[PDB]
């Protein structure tokens, strides 16, 4: 049971600046030079990588703090505690180049105070994207973790969603937060359990949770040819990490991502991540979209842990 303390970062926002909540937690009596920065998904928030249901079980965050990592989730602008800006103003390299902010905050000590020598960045859906354009450009991150997020992607999964889609001020958990601009959407309610998760079984409670946890996104940034654009990855000199479920219905499907094997998969992926001194990849059975959320999440998380402890360690180790 970890020591936590969020905070707000002013980060660059079109001319001037907005504020970016999020979250710093260490191992309780300890002090690690690894830190986790994680970066949640179109339509999540913070709650996605630290879920309050089950959280011994389900939260990502939990898990890290319990292995010896110091930890960083975000809401990303738009969503939770942060700046809810017009949408025209937030796009993927703007939040990239936001990330890139937050990762030299916790280098320096600017957020958290101890300042951390190494620093992992952690993606999910276009919170992958976000990831990867920063450790792309910039170049300041000792490792990277893409999750729900290849280079193909299933149409009719997408256009699903679309058929899905809806403003956050017709939507009942999101109505009174805000007046959202043109520029929002979220997902109708009930939807989600098909158009992420594909049907697959489900802890109700997490369903719900995930529900209730919800937030909108800037779907434009969805079309941004960067998401998939090879330049991006392929440029990416650090160790990655590549996680995908095989009922993804966003991604899976013939002719799209494939999701036969994990071999297939890497096969597959493994020409876009070409300046990678390595590229690991874990194909979660039975999953969809959400590899946190799943039953067999702890599968995943373990196969997270033993590549953060081959590739970065956490500062705390007395190992050879």
């Amino acid at each position: 049971s970890a020591i936590c303390r969020a905070t707000t970062v002013e980060v660059t926002l079109g001319k001037g600046t907005g504020k970016m909540w999020g979250e710093l937690c260490r191992p309780a009596g300890s002090s690690p030079d690894t830190v986790v920065t994680m970066v949640h998904g179109a339509t999540y928030n913070h709650n996605y990588w630290d879920f309050p249901y089950q959280p011994d079980k389900y939260s990502f965050r939990k898990m890290l703090n319990g292995a010896g990592y110091a930890t960083f989730v975000v809401d990303r602008l738009g969503t939770g505690n942060s700046t809810v800006p017009p949408s025209s103003e937030l796009n993927l390299t703007v939040e990239a180049r936001q990330m890139h902010e937050v990762v030299q905050g916790l280098r320096t000590g600017r957020i958290g105070g101890t300042g951390f020598g190494k620093v992992v960045l952690a993606g999910y859906s276009l919170g992958s994207a976000v990831t990867s354009i920063e450790a792309s450009t910039f170049h300041d991150v000792d490792a990277v973790l893409i999750t729900a997020l290849g280079h193909y992607n299933n149409p009719a999964g997408t256009q699903a969603i679309i058929d899905n889609g809806l403003s956050p001020n017709d939507d009942p958990v999101l109505k009174d937060r805000h007046h959202y601009d043109d520029g929002y959407a979220t997902t109708k309610p009930g939807s989600r359990k098909h158009v992420f998760y594909a049907d697959r079984p489900m802890d109700p409670g997490v369903l719900a949770t995930d529900e209730l946890t919800k937030d909108a996104n800037v779907f434009t940034e969805a079309a941004d040819p960067l998401v998939i654009d090879p330049a991006v990855s392929r440029a990416i000199d650090v160790p990655v990490m590549f996680a995908l479920g095989d009922r993804d219905p966003l991604m899976c499907g013939d002719g799209y991502e494939d999701c036969s094997s994990q071999a297939a998969l890497r096969a597959q992926e493994a020409p876009f991540w070409t300046s990678a001194p390595s590229f690991d990849v874990i194909l979660v059975e039975d999953a969809g979209h959400g590899l946190n959320l799943v039953p067999n999440t702890r599968v995943y998380q373990d196969a997270s842990r033993d590549w953060l402890d081959r590739v970065v360690g956490h500062g705390l180790e007395h190992h050879h």
